[PDB]
């Protein structure tokens, strides 16, 4: 049944970020104070959940992208999206 | 299967908020340090997601209610549930 | 079907907890910057959301925990997982 969203903001303006999981694929809106655009996140996934932080000014993200009973981590570091160290057991 | 749910909350006290989607309704429960309250947001939805921030003491609070596969973006800013200019596209 | 997650982080390490719910249990998994373990948190559940404040440097997490049209809050204050005063109506 529906599309799956996740969102995450940061700051005063602030920014915005929501993610949907939708027939298996995930991407990214994105607002920072002016309007809506494309993200560049594009990953699988049938679920999504989201947290970020603050260093600074820096931002940084973490997005799970869940499919079957394996969920990844990607990571933005304000240089590009990265699989992050994240495993669901040891 | 189950009542899907979202959360969010702010300050020291702190408030929280609960947004729960149950046979495509999104209700909303609110707690500000003395117990749980019904809150004013009631919109359609079967999934629901939320993101809240300060500026001062005044809360903003952005909550994604989705059907099918559209997406609406409802806003508090202080003066009641709105809108959002939010576009899937 | 996959599993579904709900996620948190707090401080600038930072801490991050991510939760799922797969099969009927909600299990956790934490960073505090070295590494990934398994959390104390184990609770029955479909669907999962969770939010989280510090005051000063101590941390407060509230997870809902829904199976059916039923929410459970657990609280985590520093001392263990306890039920919380969460309800529905």
């Amino acid at each position: 049944s529906s599309v799956q969203t996740a969102a995450t903001s940061w700051g005063t303006v602030p920014s915005i970020r929501v993610y949907t999981a939708n027939n298996g694929k995930i991407t990214e809106r994105c607002w920072d104070g002016k309007g809506w655009y494309t993200g560049a996140f594009n990953e699988p996934g049938d679920n999504v959940s989201v947290t970020s932080w603050l260093v600074g000014s820096a931002i940084h993200i973490r997005v799970y992208a869940s499919t079957g009973t394996t969920t990844t981590e990607w990571c933005w570091d304000g240089n590009g999206w990265t699989k992050g160290a994240y495993t669901a057991t040891n």
